[PDB]
Order: structure tokens, then sequence, then C-alpha cells
């Protein structure tokens, strides 16, 4: 609403200054931001084929997935925040965020978030897998940068059984194969 | 193409580690990444109304706009790279990047880039304004964080006359008004 839109964009801009917590807790130097994370998710929504999904909706879901974190921060499992409490803080943040927009936009964005957070669609479940896959890609990238192959194994373990999209699964298996030989190599 | 898609995503992931040069050259501490920049552009494509534009195309344009920088880096005017040379390096990078994708995706992304870089559509000119507006928003955000109002005036000056979209113009004028009084305030 001019002033309001500006305020909205300043809130979203805070995502640039939310470091992704899972890396912080592992002492990764200069960790990616939450917006870095969503950026690569959105691109993945563009380039990972699934001709059953509204891709346009997938992209938007990716750009809204973690948007609430501009206010709540990036909660990691090590924060031990109960599921219900995380949901509450997130809902409260999206309502602040989206009500700076006019009704049509407020509605569209709030429901975008609602769909991803509820995982109430095929698109949403796809984008969820993008999130997880982007995360383990990023873990291998930090292992490489650190020259400590295998150091971030806990991220890979955390995603056991969470991948069911055919295209994402072979991407993940390619990654893991490459990484496993990088690990066996460095052991000699 | 499994291995290729992975390679594509690793290239795009490099955008996380390209600091935006205009801030580096002004000694901004912990400057945003190029993907941070595109992230907020894409959101702006979603929330700044223009019911003459394919918004879906605008979002994608925003996500591809600076993608070539994962290879060429983020060139600033202070680098003094001739227009033609910048174009060449960019084209060469997109061709590397997009040919890791299958034909339909290679084509779609290459032409997305081609459209923004050529500014050959209304959508492209809109997204260009998003880029510039996002940039000056970010300059005010760094001025605030630094408690040095006005320090990044050169960014504002650099955008004189570049805004013609009605919604973006009042956003920009709101910003500048707010900033100008922040500046007059601090002077007392
Ligand atoms: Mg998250
Ligand atoms: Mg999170
Ligand atoms: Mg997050
Ligand atoms: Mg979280
Ligand atoms: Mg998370
Ligand atoms: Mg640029
Ligand atoms: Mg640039
Ligand atoms: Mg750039
Ligand atoms: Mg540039
Ligand atoms: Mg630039």
């Amino acid at each position: 609403g001019a002033r309001s839109l500006l305020q909205f964009l300043r809130l979203v801009g805070q995502l640039k200054r939310v470091p992704r917590t899972g890396w912080v807790y592992r002492n990764v130097q200069r960790p990616e931001s939450v917006s870095d994370h969503m950026y690569r998710m959105a691109v993945m929504a563009m380039v990972i084929k699934d001709d059953r999904l509204n891709k346009d909706r997938c992209v938007r879901l990716a750009l809204v997935a973690d948007m609430a974190e501009c206010i709540v921060g990036d909660i990691a499992p090590a924060d031990n925040i109960p599921k219900e409490e995380k949901h509450r803080r997130e809902e409260e943040a999206m309502k602040q965020i989206t009500q700076l927009l006019p009704e049509d936009l407020r509605k569209e964005l709030y429901e975008l978030w609602e769909e991803y957070e509820t995982q109430s669609s095929a698109e949403a479940k796809f984008v969820k897998q993008l999130d997880q896959c982007e995360m383990i890609l990023q873990a291998s990238e930090y292992e490489d940068l650190e020259h400590k192959p295998g150091r971030l194994q806990d991220f890979y373990d955390s995603t056991a059984g969470k991948f069911n999209h055919p295209e994402i699964v072979q991407l993940v298996s390619e990654l893991e194969a490459e990484r496993s030989t990088n690990i066996a190599a460095a052991a000699s």
C-alpha cells in the first residue's frame, strides 16, 4: 500500500540476514541465507520435470516456503521447538506479513504458505522434496569447500526415506554416489 | 541428465558465493549474495501488480536475470568492462549452463535469459525495474544497519530516470521520502 508494500519488502529482505541454522550449529563459515536456500529451490522447481504439476505454482510455493522465517527465524531440530509451537509462530508471522498486502495478494500468499505448510497438494509435496534435496546438495558443497568429506553425514541420514519423486531420487543417488567415492578416495 | 542436472545445480549454487560487487566496493560488511538479490526480485514480481503482464514469466525472468554471474561473476560499472564484452561473457556462460539441461529446458532458460538481457518484452522491462528498485531498497537497508544515513547516495543517483512503472515509482518515492527525513533527522 506504498508504505505497506515497502514495509512488506523490508520484512522479506530480513531473509538475507537469517543464516541457515543447521549450518551455523555445525560451525560452517559464512553459511548461506534462508533466501539463498529458497532461490535454488525455485530454480529446481523450474528444471526438475514433472508434467503432472502446476510448475508455476511450484515456483511460488518455493518462494513462500520459508518466508515466515523473516520473523520467526530458522528453527532447527536442535532448537527443540514442539511442532505445534512452530506452527503457531509461523501462522502469526505470515498473518503479519501478508496483511501488509492488499486482499487479493494477502489471500494468495497466505494460502500459498498454508498449502506448503499443510503439505496439502502434490505441488507442495514436490517442493518439500526440493527443500530437502537442496539442503543435502548444500551439505556436500560445504564438505567440498572444507576439504572434510563426510563431515556433514547427519544431514544425509536425516533425509532417509523422504525422497519419492523419481527425478529427485536419481539426483539424490547420483549425489550420494559421487560423494561416497570422494570419501573413499580421501581415505587413502 | 542426472550427472548433468547435478552439475547444473552446482553451477547455480555458486550464486550463493558471489557477493554483490557494488556493496563490496563500498566496504559493506557481509554483503548480500547474487541469489539474495534475485530472491527478493522474484517476490516483487509476485506482489507488485501489473495486470498487463504475464506474472509467471516475470518471476522466471527474475530467477534467470543474473544467473550467468555464477560463471562470469557480478560485474559492476567500476570494473569498466565494455558493454559488448559483458554480453559476450554472459552469452558464453548461459550456453555452458543451459546445455547441461535437456533441449526443452535448455531452450526455455536460454531464451528467458535472452529476453531479459535484450529487454525485448514488457515483462523484461518490468523485471529490469525490479532489479534497480531492489538494489536501492538494499542500499537504504545497509545505510540503516550502518547508522550512516546517506552514505550510499551514489546508488540512488545511478537510478535517476530509470523508473517508469507507476507502482514501482511510488514505491521508490516512498523510500526516498522516508530516507530523506532519516537523513535530515540524523543531521540534528
Ligand atoms: Mg525451513
Ligand atoms: Mg527452516
Ligand atoms: Mg529455513
Ligand atoms: Mg525451520
Ligand atoms: Mg529448515
Ligand atoms: Mg546484474
Ligand atoms: Mg550484476
Ligand atoms: Mg548481479
Ligand atoms: Mg552485473
Ligand atoms: Mg549488478
